[PDB]
């Protein structure tokens, strides 16, 4: 669909059985997405932003639904406030920028 | 122009009589800029990231062009890492996301 930036461009995903709501985000290279229960292996990782640090739990080959789209690729779960969708699926959902 | 997201979406910026890079981040409420000189006014503000909180000046009227699109809104001015245009001047170029 086409998305505006008036109000902040927020999505319904479905991951791991459960439902969240994300922001779609073109400055973030990575997907992160606030704790949640996820099955698997994992890797400890620490990613920067703004304000600076934090360390994150890495789990690959993840399926997640972004607005009724499929996508598998590399999440990242950790202390973040909102939940990210990064640029690493965003390319998969074909989204692009326009002006 | 339209923007494919399998690079990070920079465009060039002309602040302040300055030539710089910046990033086009719809999961950035507001536009924040690395340390540069600018002219006048500005006001104390704290805002918030992934790993916590930085000290911005903030600068309210200013010019900005972004790949040869003027628009006038608050620039952040701060220790961030690279340049960011958030929401409050990407509506002003007309800016959307496409999937
Ligand atoms: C997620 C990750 C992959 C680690 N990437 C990043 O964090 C990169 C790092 C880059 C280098 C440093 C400078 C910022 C850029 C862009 N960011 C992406 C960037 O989109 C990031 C994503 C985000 C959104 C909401 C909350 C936290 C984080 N947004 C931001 O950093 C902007 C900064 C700002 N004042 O506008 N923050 C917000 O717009 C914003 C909104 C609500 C908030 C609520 C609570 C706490 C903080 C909140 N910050």
């Amino acid at each position: 669909p086409q998305v505006t930036l008036w109000q902040r461009p927020l999505v319904t995903i479905k991951i791991g059985g459960q439902l969240k709501e994300a922001l779609l985000d073109t400055g973030a290279d990575d997907t992160v997405l606030e704790e949640m229960s996820l099955p698997g292996r994992w890797k400890p990782k620490m990613i920067g932003g703004i304000g600076g640090f934090i360390k994150v739990r890495q789990y690959d080959q993840i399926l997640i639904e972004i607005c009724g789209h499929k996508a598998i690729g590399t999440v990242l779960v950790g202390p973040t406030p909102v939940n990210i969708i990064g640029r690493n699926l965003l390319t998969q959902i074909g989204c692009t920028l326009n002006f």
